[PDB]
């Protein structure tokens, strides 16, 4: 079930070409994912203290379009695939005309965030998505 | 003064090794909110650069009382204090969701043509609101 | 060839937790292409010069181990194809151990920097990198 | 007036619309400087944070006299004024590659325990580097 996160564009994210930075979207994206497990009821401040925390194994962006400062864009997320370890998101960033800016593929993995060692997914995530 | 009133969600990207919010990502929240009180006035920094008007910060003092972390929901307020010719002052404050203060700043801001670095006039449109 | 850039991880860099932020990379990447370039001459000004801009169209990284504070990380750089409008750089970072912590690929496109459109690689790059 | 400089080189990620360098960058610029400061006197902060040792900012004061643009080399320049208990006072400076004088700021940084977040006096050692 896809998952909707609206995101305004500050000076901080541009660039002296006058439109985003590249590496910015890599930021929006995350505060998208945080975002849709924070509405399924998952806080990684909290779970930290728990020893689980999510990392990115790979990332794959392809940029198609700018945005500007004071756009307003939506990223969209989707959990597309979920395994041991790890689950894929896929995501992309809209504006405001519904112009596709750009596109993501995430691999994250579960660690225990002490010893950075992967660990199985807790099946309340499994079981919520 | 009209108080303005926006919240800022602290994610990974504001936090530093050690676990608490890194100092500069605080300047980065007060100028937020700075843009979102124009905004809420009518007013878009994006518009008013093809008109050849931008604010540069000139100068700024902040006071870090207290730690933000992951996953706060903190509100900054934010209130104009000063206007006289070609700059104002910004006070601004931020809390948490116990009402702690963690921390507040003055800034100094000055309106400029943006392809010159001139400092020039308020206008009129902006010094008739505030 | 290869092209190498060193880069020290700052507590900018870091997130709670302890490690690098998966976007400080990105960046790192770009500081290391940059340098790259200047190092054969291809400065920003040399780039207007020639009426060109580099924009990022597709770059996959794969995050392997940390980088944490402190650490001085070596970005490793390669041009490995030259084709009309576009470049790609493959990309490596090794910690001072020689650890593998990260690798990317990254298509870059040759634009105009009006309306970003591409362009033609320029025949000084075409030259120096083949 | 053991000054310490430090060169940054201003990339595009430092940058914001309009062209100049943004604002919150070089505060970040100022803290690599104190970084490289403490490092060129033997310390590392990730190793003290072993130690539950760190320094927090809690105050700065920053102004801002001209802009710091792509790619220009920009030299940071820093002095420990005042060194007391748990505390210390950097001040600290910002020229460009023609030795203007593009920005200045003071900034009190806080030795504390990083697990309690409370002050604790400054290492010996550190003490004894800076008097
Ligand atoms: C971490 C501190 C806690 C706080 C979190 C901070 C949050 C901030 C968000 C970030 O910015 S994360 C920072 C950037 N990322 C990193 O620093 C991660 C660095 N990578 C690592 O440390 C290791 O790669 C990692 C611990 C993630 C995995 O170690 P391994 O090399 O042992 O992984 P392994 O080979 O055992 O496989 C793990 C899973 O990935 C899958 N996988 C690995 N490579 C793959 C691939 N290339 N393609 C598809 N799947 C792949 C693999 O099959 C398996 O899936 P399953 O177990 O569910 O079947
Ligand atoms: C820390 C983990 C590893 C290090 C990471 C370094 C990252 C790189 C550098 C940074 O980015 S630092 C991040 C930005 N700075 C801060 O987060 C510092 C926040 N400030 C504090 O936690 C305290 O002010 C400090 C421990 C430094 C000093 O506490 P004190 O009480 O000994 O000093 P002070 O007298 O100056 O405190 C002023 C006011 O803050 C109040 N206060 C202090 N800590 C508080 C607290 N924790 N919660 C609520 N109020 C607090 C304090 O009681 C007092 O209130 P009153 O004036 O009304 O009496
Ligand atoms: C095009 C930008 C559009 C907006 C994009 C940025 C928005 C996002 C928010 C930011 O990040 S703002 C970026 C950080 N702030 C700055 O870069 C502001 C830099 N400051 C200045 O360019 C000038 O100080 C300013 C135009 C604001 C005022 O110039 P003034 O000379 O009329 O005022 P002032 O007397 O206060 O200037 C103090 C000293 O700086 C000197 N100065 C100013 N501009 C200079 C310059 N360009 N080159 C060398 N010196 C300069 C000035 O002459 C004077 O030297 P002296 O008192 O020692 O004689």
């Amino acid at each position: 079930t896809l998952f909707r996160w609206p995101v305004r564009v500050y000076y901080e994210d541009t660039a002296a070409g006058g439109v985003v930075y590249h590496a910015s979207y890599v930021a929006f994206y995350e505060r998208a994912r945080t975002e849709m497990l924070r509405h399924h009821h998952f806080s990684q401040q909290a779970l930290m203290a728990e020893r689980v925390a999510f990392v990115v194994r790979k990332m794959t962006v392809e940029y198609y379009a700018p945005a500007r400062l004071d756009d307003m864009l939506e990223i969209q997320t989707e959990i597309t695939s979920m395994r041991g370890t790890s689950l894929v998101f896929t995501q992309r960033i809209v504006n405001a005309e519904n112009t596709l800016l750009n596109e993501a593929e995430v691999l994250v993995v579960c660690v225990d965030p002490l010893k950075m060692k992967p660990r199985a997914l807790p099946k309340s995530i499994v079981a919520e998505f």
